[PDB]
């Protein structure tokens, strides 16, 4: 129950998102990425914060990363969101890439 333990920190992001405080609450969800990267957790609500703050490309890279921690260090569970959270993302806007 101090800000120092990764869930309790994570949860004052989310108290800062619900007072509107988006880039408060991003500093602590980039945070939580330099001290615990294989919090799960982060990786899922930080990107759904990139895209709301349009930073698509942003959110797409964190998904990857987050598909990665957690399949290795998370599970299977959280692997199948993240799979589908970067997907529905790359779907939203059509990134130009010449084929």
């Amino acid at each position: 129950e101090d800000p120092e333990d990764p869930f309790t920190r994570y949860a004052l992001a989310q108290e800062h998102l619900k007072h509107d405080n988006a880039s408060r609450a991003l500093a602590l969800f980039e945070e939580l990425v330099e001290t615990d990267p294989d919090y799960v957790g982060t990786y899922y609500h930080l990107g759904k914060l990139y895209e709301r703050l349009d930073r698509t490309d942003d959110a797409i890279d964190t998904y990857a990363q987050g598909i990665e921690v957690a399949r290795e260090e998370g599970t299977q569970k959280d692997l199948s969101e993240l799979q589908d959270a970067k997907l529905k993302a790359e779907g939203l806007e059509h990134h130009h890439h010449h084929h």
